[PDB]
Order: C-alpha cells, then structure tokens, then sequence
C-alpha cells in the first residue's frame, strides 16, 4: 500500500537520506509504501537523485534534545576534515556529562570515532531494535554491540602523553606515541609514517587494551 503517514513520518517533509557514498544528504519523503511488516520510503534528493530506503537509511533534519538520546542511539553526524564536511552514521558511546566536557562520543559505521554538540547530530528515523545491526563492518558492528551492551562497564587504558605503545592499524601492531587525552579519546602518532589518528581508549587497537 501506499501510505501518507508511518509513526511521526508524513510525506512531503524534508528528511536526510544516505547515499550509495555512506554519505547522508537533504531530500524531501515523496512516498511511503508497505509490504507485509516491511516499510521503504521514497526520497527526492534536493541535488540529484531519487532511493527506496529502509526507515534506518533515513534521518530527521533537526537536533534531538538530550533526553532522546541513549547510549546506543543511532545517528548521522557531521565529520570534518578540511573542506571535506559531511554527514556519516554512527552509535552514541557517551552523553555529556563533566569528564568528556557536556559532548556526544559518536563512533561511526568506519571505525572513526568523535567527540560532537548536539548541532552536529541528526536522529535516524526508524532505528533497527539493535542499533548497532546495519553496521556493514563485522568487527566495528561486534566492537559497538560489547560496548553498547555491557555499559556503563568500560574496561579503558589510563594513557599519559609521551607514553610508548603499539597501535593496531591493518591487522598489525604499529610503533606508537599517546599525543593528547581527550575524555575517552586517545590522539596516537604512528612513529612509521608520523599520522595521528583518534582512538577509543577501550579499543582492542591500543596493544595495553588487548592484553
Ligand atoms: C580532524 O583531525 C583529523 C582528521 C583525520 N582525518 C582522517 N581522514 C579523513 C577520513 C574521514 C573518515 C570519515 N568518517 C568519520 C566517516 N584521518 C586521520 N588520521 C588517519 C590515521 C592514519 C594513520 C595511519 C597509520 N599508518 C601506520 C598507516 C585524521 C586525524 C585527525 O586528527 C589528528
């Protein structure tokens, strides 16, 4: 059936949609259509483009206060590095509170993981039941699964700057510097190529956290 309505969806609202990229982008819901228990919605990219989405593949186009946001929540949120400035899904690891400085820790679908404000998040419209199963990457979806399950237990390494360690990246262990601390984010230098990157200081990645 074709419908107009589907919880607090009704069509012709502006909504983001995620691309073939991974990447959400503004469109407007032009329909609504069932078969049995499954729902797919219709999306008119503002650019170019018209998808049949799953209701996990769209997003509302405004900020969720704080109390409709859980460990576990499934998000787009804004990444930026450069010009490069767009909208990735991820799973909300940490509401504000004073140790991470009143943020959302989001960790994306790819592994990336951020401290953001709540004008960088967009809630997803019809999450799966566990958040965490549209997740493509098995080893990010497990990861986030443990994590999102067994919280508010959060087994992390307490790393100090200039501290020596070794660093997963590719499926090996990488000669590695603690940068900076931020909250529950590491910046770690890989001493090969002299490239930071972010890291979860609960994440198996950090060899301290494997063993
Ligand atoms: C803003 O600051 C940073 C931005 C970075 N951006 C990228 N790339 C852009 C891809 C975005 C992904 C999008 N996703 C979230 C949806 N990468 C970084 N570091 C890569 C790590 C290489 C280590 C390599 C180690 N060697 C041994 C191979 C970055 C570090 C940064 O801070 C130090």
């Amino acid at each position: 059936e074709n419908l107009y309505f589907q919880g607090d969806l009704i069509v012709s609202m502006r909504i983001l949609g995620k691309k073939r990229t991974k990447t959400w982008h503004k469109g407007t819901l032009i329909a609504i259509q069932t078969v049995g228990p499954g729902k797919k919605y219709k999306v008119k990219f503002d650019n170019k483009g018209k998808s049949l989405l799953s209701g996990n593949h769209i997003a509302y186009d405004y900020h969720p206060p704080a109390d409709k946001l859980y460990v576990g929540s499934r998000v787009v949120a804004k990444y930026k590095d450069g010009n490069q400035v767009w909208l990735y899904a991820g799973i909300v690891a940490e509401t504000p509170n004073v140790k991470n400085k009143l943020r959302f820790l989001i960790f994306f679908d790819d592994g990336y993981a951020s401290y953001v404000t709540q004008s960088e998040l967009y809630p997803i419209c019809r999450p799966l039941k566990k958040t965490w199963e549209d997740i493509e990457d098995i080893s990010c979806r497990d990861f986030i699964e443990e994590y999102v399950t067994a919280y508010p237990n959060r087994p992390m390494v307490l790393l100090k700057s200039g501290q020596l360690i070794k660093t997963e990246w590719e499926g090996t262990w990488w000669k590695s510097r603690v940068e900076e601390v931020d909250g529950s984010l590491v910046r770690i230098l890989f001493l090969d190529d002299k490239r930071c990157e972010w890291i979860y200081r609960g994440s198996t990645r950090l060899e301290p956290m494997f063993s």
